[PDB]
């Protein structure tokens, strides 16, 4: 036994998630003072990720630099991704700097990481820049990288730039998820502006990817107040003729907008359909039977 069957029987005891008799094996791979290959780094630690186990990760990262051996973005965009699930962000940050002063290239789903880590943490406009050198050096914007930018920008209401992001979403052809648009939906609807929101919605459903219950409740919840009553059942029986399933939420909205605008018998039905559905009948609603007679 020398090197590669080493490496391989580390390839089978990784496959097979025997890490800790992997790590052992390393020592006995050190111990007599042997070389290990690069691709034997990259699982092992791998491994080492996967299980949380990362700052022994780090230290054995810092054992293979001083051995020479050169990381391969996989490595790099590993440890990235560890740091990133425990949110040692700048850390990484600083590794990443590391690996572009070593000329390694950053993939796509190195630069996606670190997106999703600072936008995690909130840290926004330290990384739309990163963003921009994503786009200054090429490579292409996933979707994951852009709705990131997208929720991003919207619980910070920023509003405006997400839509930029948006609209040269589209046009450069990528597909905009549903969660997407549903937390544009968000953004539109806060700002109650239906106009906009709407038609965004309109060029949704054209895309071919369906809608979430969220969008249908928000959207008639912004109706709701809007006082366009009408347009609204028209969005919910079309999400009747749809599938989705009408929350308690959604149901107590109508109710109450109904609750506003009189009729009376139409949202006692509606209640009793409210019912059959199967539903937790908030006091709100009864209240709102309440304020109406």
């Amino acid at each position: 036994g020398n090197s590669v069957t080493y490496n391989t029987l580390i390839s089978g005891l990784g496959k097979a998630g025997r890490l800790e008799e992997a790590l052992e094996l390393f020592e006995e791979m050190k111990e007599k003072g042997i070389v290990p290959s690069v691709v034997t780094y990259n699982t092992l630690i791998s491994g080492l990720g996967k299980a949380g186990r990362l700052e022994e990760a780090l230290e054995l990262f810092e054992e293979m630099k001083e051995k020479g051996i050169v990381p391969s973005v996989v490595t790099y965009n590993t440890l990235i991704s560890g740091l990133g699930k425990a949110g040692r962000l700048e850390e990484a940050l600083e590794l990443f700097e590391e690996m572009k002063e070593k000329g390694i290239v950053p993939s796509v789903v190195t630069y996606n990481t670190l997106i999703s880590g600072l936008g995690k943490a909130g840290r926004l406009e330290e990384a739309l820049e990163l963003f921009e050198e994503m786009k200054e050096k090429g490579i292409v914007p996933s979707v994951v990288t852009y709705n990131t930018l997208i929720s991003g920008l919207g619980k910070a209401g920023r509003l405006e730039e997400a839509l930029e992001l948006f609209e040269e979403m589209k046009e450069k052809g990528i597909v905009p998820s549903v969660v997407t648009y549903n937390t544009l939906i968000s953004g539109l609807g806060k700002a109650g502006r239906l106009e906009e929101a709407l038609e965004l919605f309109e060029e949704m459903k054209e895309k071919g990817i369906v809608p979430s219950v969220v969008t249908y409740n928000t959207l008639i919840s912004g109706l709701g107040k809007a006082g366009r009553l009408e347009e609204a059942l028209e969005l919910f029986e079309e999400m009747k003729e749809k599938g989705i399933v009408p929350s308690v939420v959604t149901y107590n909205t109508l109710i109450s907008g109904l609750g506003k605008a009189g009729r009376l018998e139409e949202a006692l039905e509606l209640f009793e359909e409210m019912k059959e559905k199967g539903i937790v009948p908030s006091v709100v609603t009864y209240n709102t039977l309440i304020s109406g007679l």
